[PDB]
């Protein structure tokens, strides 16, 4: 039998407990078949506070792809639902372990409930921003990002739930774009990834309840540190604004505020393009220092180059603003 990690989270200052379970690319020519979570490399500690993803994974056989991991409820049936509207979402990661070109994502999709067919157990019914068809919902890209850059994006689709037409670039910040000593793996950048950190989302909302400003913090040795102020149009940004996002060539908020009340699944992603420079979008040119275009970058040659290659997640709290 399956033996699904369990990891506590906080909900309003109270102990939740999910179980962590790998998407159906992972389950077999079924896509039902059995997860060995120590083989795929899918960890949570003794206290059940911290989650660790490896992208490779040697044990019997050899895990090479990282993993795509949804929050499922205690019923182990369906996703755990969250509206991060009028809430913060905040977890402590360790990004050390990450070099150029991989993705550790925490993210939020408008997958059903109940996955593909009420078999949500089997991690079906994936959506994303970048999808056709029934793969087609609104994303909330809280978290992605290596030792080197950071990315925040909403995906406004319209309409809600799956097949409608989503931003496929998104209403997205990158430090890096303003301040390229603001997010780096030392003591010289204004968070240091070579040591935990805490990263702060406040989804503000306006009396009607519409989702109106998206405020990014971080937190390391005991310093709130706010983004740096980015420009778009000749105006100065703080925050994912209606705004930001028209100036700054996204969609607005307003897809994502509709698509946030049907309820989101929380995935945590940790991948790597099979293509030189699939991920330079994030971390390379005006987004990173990262190589361009590098074949090391590449996820075949980034497992031999780095095969301890990891992210820690720890005390995930949402709490209502
Ligand atoms: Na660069």
């Amino acid at each position: 039998g399956e033996q699904r990690p369990k990891w506590t989270w906080e909900l309003d200052g109270k102990a939740v407990t999910s179980l962590i379970t790998q998407d159906t690319v992972s389950r077999g020519t079924t896509g039902k078949g059995d997860i060995d979570y120590n083989a795929t490399g899918v960890l949570v500690s003794e206290d059940g506070k911290t989650l660790t993803q490896r992208m490779r994974t040697m044990t019997t056989w050899e895990n090479k792809w990282g993993s795509r991991l949804y929050l499922l409820n205690a019923d182990g049936q369906n996703y755990e639902m969250v509206d991060l509207k009028g809430k913060e979402l905040a977890f402590d990661v360790d990004m050390s372990a990450l070099p150029c070109s991989i993705n550790a994502a925490l993210y939020t999709v408008e997958m059903a409930k109940g996955g593909a067919s009420n078999d949500a157990q089997y991690g079906t019914g994936y959506c994303d921003a970048q999808g056709s068809g029934s793969g087609a919902c609104n994303e909330l890209d809280i978290w992605e990002a290596n030792s080197a850059a950071t990315q925040l994006a909403v995906h406004s689709c319209t309409p809600a739930g799956r097949g409608g037409t989503c931003d496929t670039g998104g209403c997205n910040d990158n430090p890096y774009r303003t301040d390229k000593t603001f997010y780096g793996s030392s003591e010289k950048f204004a968070v240091d990834t070579s040591k935990p950190f805490t990263v702060v989302t406040q989804f503000v909302t306006g009396a009607g309840g519409a989702l109106t400003e998206v405020i990014r913090t971080y937190v390391q040795g005991g310093k709130t540190i706010p983004t740096p102020a980015v420009t778009a149009g000749g105006n100065q940004y703080t925050s994912l604004t209606n705004a930001y996002c028209s100036a700054s060539g996204g969609k607005p908020l307003d897809g994502m505020s509709t698509s946030l009340d049907a309820g989101h699944v929380i995935v945590v992603s940790l991948w790597a393009s099979d293509d030189a420079g699939g991920m330079d979008w994030l971390d390379s040119g005006n987004n990173g220092p990262c190589a361009a275009n590098d074949p090391d970058g590449a996820r075949e040659q980034l497992i031999k180059k780095y095969p301890e290659a990891l992210v820690k997640y720890s005390n995930l709290r949402i709490t209502t603003l």
